[PDB]
């Protein structure tokens, strides 16, 4: 299917145990898309101070559409050393591995694969 429906845990920065998906722009996006599938993506909402506390490269989800059945459509946009690779809407969050952290909310997104 071109877009999957998911809802990801919103995890507070300081709890996140694995703080970025890898060490290139191709592999933070490979794992993002590979963790969205296996069920293990959570979400940190970028607020002042969050990004320095996470590792680059950063996978944001951002909105690609001005809400099927509740879920915001969104796409991934790596960033590393200021350059973004992709082009999308507003950031609904940064994407981390979820590995037992206890969420503070969920965020119904629909991810273009």
């Amino acid at each position: 299917k071109t877009h999957v429906q998911l809802s990801l845990p919103v995890l507070q920065v300081r709890d996140v145990l694995v703080r970025g998906f890898g060490d290139s722009v191709e592999e933070v996006l490979s794992e993002a898309r590979q963790h969205l599938k296996d069920g293990t993506c959570g979400l940190v909402e970028v607020e002042k101070g969050v990004l320095p506390q996470l590792e680059q490269p950063y996978v944001f989800i951002k909105r690609s559409d001005a809400a099927p059945h509740g879920h915001v459509m969104v796409e991934l946009v790596a960033e590393l050393e200021g350059i973004q690779y992709g082009r999308s809407g507003e950031t609904l969050g940064v994407l981390v591995p979820h590995v037992g952290e206890i969420p503070v909310a969920y965020r119904k997104v629909l991810l273009r694969k």
